[PDB]
């Protein structure tokens, strides 16, 4: 059935944002691995598979609404070289990602398309989950120090 | 059956006490887990159940002598803002609380109210108990620092 | 994650509710069993329960938004006395706290804190179909009789 | 081991009420239950029972003790006449005996008998217990009507 | 259903030569144990209950028919002062209540009161079953050795 | 937990006193078995294992006193050479622990020190049903003479 | 069967020596749990149950030989203050012990007892497995560092 067309391009929007946090938490759970932390990398692995299940359900949306999902384009991806970095990357994204999210939400509403808004409803407790989530690491790093940090998320032979 | 209008008190004033002891051990439960110390925050929370069976056994007993349990009102709550401060707030607690149920318990006794006393012979021991561990983790804290503690104390992703 | 600082004395004054409710169904809990009514007794004990839950969520939240919990307090208690007045007596609680959830709710939806909204919201309901199941033993109690309502609820002597 | 004279008869007063105890809750039980009121008539039998078993250990403590324990006489039972009078008239056996506990429980403390000295405040704490329990039953049975009180402690097609 | 008046007594005075066995037989079960004679002692126990268990059945009847019975003074009890006194002084006991059923399952037959008749009838067939027991205790003992016999009835981890 | 100096050194006296009745337990379960009683020296086995975890109990709480326990000395031993000998002797070392207890439970109840008053009065129960024990044994030995004591006890050839 | 008079004698120091070996770790157990070490605590006690049952055996073979076991005096104990000074108390005991077994071992032959001799090489055996142990703890420590040490051997809430 058809949609309003903003609606559409907000679901579009979004898409390429879980999309762009898909690629994001997946490269850094290969990084976080390799550098010996396998147990925030299994972390950040089902972060990435959570986002995931994201984008699937977006995509599911946006073509019930008679739209056309662009999945062609990702928007700019950060890279952490450092545990703590990897940490930041993720919560400046889940943060942008956010700030969009209700913007979008506060759309659905308006245009009284509101299942559309109550999936920004879930997104956006997933995402404050997330950033609640990164928040304690980032606390609990400072405060016991990196690489404390690191060991506590690393695993021996 | 009627009991002692002084054992009553001083079974409110226990009450007061444990209902003190719920929350500031709950409180400390979440802060602890958010600051990434989700091992003692586990703890934490055991220790405010306990505390919770314990009200509920004031409450059983006042009831019995014809007594009005006031749970209306708290005694001054302790908040650590870092783990030492949480292990500290919960020590000088338990100081204070037991102090208190030997006092109520030499009193029951003198009017022979001895059931009343082994309830609070039954409080003292678990307070010396929870007394314990908490001495421990100090000495463990300030023996391996305050950092490793923490480590010791979270867990990863 | 820096909180509005009126969405955290919102959720502050839900906490001191639900804490609060936990103590007054916890205490008729307590005095419906001395009294004999073991089963209305046995399903205050779970009410207080409820509300154990939610005083929880209130501090979860409350942390995360970067605010400060304040356990220190709670409000005016009702305990009655007749079992009529317990139940008279939770309504009342739960009438209040529904219209300060109500209040808490559009003062979020307000400043775009969504998920606030929706524990308020999820609150709300919560407080309602405890209203409904209240309301409905005292609608019980009009018919079948003051006293036959008591037995009923009554444990025998096992 | 030879046993200061005084706690081996405090051991046996107790003795006493408690087969006094025994004999009349059990016909209470055959009463209550030829009257039809099946399941406080099994209350009733539970706690015969229990009683057994403090009588049972009093006998023990004074054979340790090296004391000559007395079944031979017991006090006066008082035996209901109604279901309101069996409580009322198990009440007071109760408060004897808890009553009699004490006294003990602290002579033993003065001759340093302090295992005697604690099966009585063991003793205290099982007749405390059924206190509440008959109290309790008695607030119920005031407040729900003594003839529906009746009615919930009986059975049908049991 | 209101029985014969004298058959609402020999009921009574079956009552009280049971409960006095009951009392009996376990201060031996607490006395032979005391002593070393676990096994016995054991014995003495299950005894006990088995005349718990007459008590009860007389209490039944009694009530039924219309008769108030009464637990409150028992016979005077035999102790024994040695392993070899206690099976006598159960014997004797015995030998009493065989005797006084077999009065009262007569005057049954007189007033037409056949199931109290067989009461008594089946009465008489348990105090046989624990004559022929003890009296076959004594033979035992008799012939291998009172002091050997003791130690059969012992224990020695247990 | 800065405990009574004076608490501490009873219950290093208690320790003193536990370690003590391990080894000397444990040295009449080796003789007894070699001796042939197999039974009562498997008895012996754990009633010295008892005493292990008193001996624990005491250096867990006196630690946890702030005190420093002392492990480095024990009482003198009575080891016996008969079977008879071995049970007056553990006796004597029980009735002696005994009047230790009773008299530190006592120093405790006045400086207010409740738990360790609980433990001594927790540790008197344990020592007087050991001597309930031996007392029975010394008991049926007069009864059955020395000897078939010493078979009923011993083990066959397997 | 009458035995050597000296093997006896030989067998009751040796019974005087694991008699003290197992009030020193039993005592060591206690210390180092409350400490907050419960780990290595974990195994002192275990260390101590097995000195337990090498007195059981030397008690019996004592009465074998139709001597009488000395169990009323043990040897001077060691007791460390800090989790170091534990594992050195062990060291030096172990040590002793050992000296001792091997010269009560090469006597045991001469008089030509040799299931006694072979009793000492169980017991050789044992220790010096615990020898063993110990040294790995002492080189693990001292290499690590002495918190990282007590972390690694604790436990958390
Ligand atoms: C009068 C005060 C309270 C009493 C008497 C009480 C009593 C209890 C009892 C007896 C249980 C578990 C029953 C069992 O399994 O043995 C329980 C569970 C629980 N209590 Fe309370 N409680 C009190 C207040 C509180 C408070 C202030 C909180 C925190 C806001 C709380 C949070 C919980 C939670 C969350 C559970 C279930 C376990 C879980 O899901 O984590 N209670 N309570
Ligand atoms: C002399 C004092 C008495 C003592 C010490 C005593 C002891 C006991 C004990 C120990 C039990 C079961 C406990 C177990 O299972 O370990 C029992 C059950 C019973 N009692 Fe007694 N009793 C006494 C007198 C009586 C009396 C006066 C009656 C009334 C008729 C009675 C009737 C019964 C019956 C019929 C049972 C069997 C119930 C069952 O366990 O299924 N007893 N008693
Ligand atoms: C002659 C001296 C001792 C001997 C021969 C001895 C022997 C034994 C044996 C053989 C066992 C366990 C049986 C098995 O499962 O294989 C045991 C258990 C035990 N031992 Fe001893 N022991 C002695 C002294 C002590 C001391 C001084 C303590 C500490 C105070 C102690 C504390 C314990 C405890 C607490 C257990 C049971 C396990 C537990 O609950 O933690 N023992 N002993
Ligand atoms: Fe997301
Ligand atoms: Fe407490
Ligand atoms: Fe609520
Ligand atoms: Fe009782
Ligand atoms: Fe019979
Ligand atoms: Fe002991
Ligand atoms: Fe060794």
């Amino acid at each position: 059935m058809q949609g309003d067309a903003k609606v559409i391009e907000y679901l579009n929007a979004a898409l390429r944002s879980e999309l762009t946090a898909v690629s994001q938490y997946w490269l850094h759970y290969r990084l976080q691995e390799d550098w010996g932390f396998g147990s925030i990398a299994h972390k950040s692995r089902k972060e990435s598979i959570e986002e995931m299940h994201h984008a699937d359900k977006l995509i599911q949306r946006i073509i019930f609404l008679g739209g056309h999902p662009n999945l062609q384009r990702l928007n700019p991806l950060r890279i952490g070289q450092t545990l703590r970095e990897t940490l930041d990357a993720d919560l400046a994204a889940e943060h942008d990602a956010r700030t969009l999210y209700i913007e979008a939400r506060d759309h659905c509403e308006k245009v009284r398309d509101y299942p559309s808004k109550m999936l920004f409803e879930e997104l956006i407790a997933d995402e404050e989950g997330h950033i609640d989530y990164l928040e304690t690491q980032i606390d609990l790093m400072g405060s016991i120090g990196e690489q404390n940090y690191g060991m506590l998320n690393a695993k021996p032979a």
